């Protein structure tokens, strides 16, 4: 499943640190999962935002802030 | 990269729906994703919550509210 892919992505990520700084990991993983989600959900509701917001549990303004930050709408 | 794995996961999941009403998909995906991440940063940081919060760019407070939310500590 998916949580096992996030684990492997983080192992292979931490190895590539070779002892230096990260001060941004949550943002960097959220973008990486948030942006495929938004895109698959928009395709699934045929570009309908309210149906997408309802499917996702967030309201329509949240969908548009999220959308706007991945340069999506 | 990881954005493609999240894509497939959602493909596979939407094929499973039919008359299934989804209303919590942002939180559902997020749960599958912040549990392996938090876990993986605590293993990395040997349970030091200050280094894991800094590493993630999260306040230590927010780190502990997410640990507790998930039943990890």
């Amino acid at each position: 499943p998916l949580r096992d892919s996030v684990k492997q992505a983080l192992k292979n990520y931490f190895a590539q640190l070779n002892g230096q700084d990260v001060n941004d990991l949550y943002e960097l993983v959220l973008a990486e999962v948030e942006q495929p989600l938004l895109d698959m959900v928009m395709q699934y509701t045929r570009g309908n935002q309210t149906r997408a917001a309802l499917m996702m549990g967030i309201n329509r303004g949240t969908l548009r802030k999220k959308l706007k930050k991945y340069g999506m709408n």
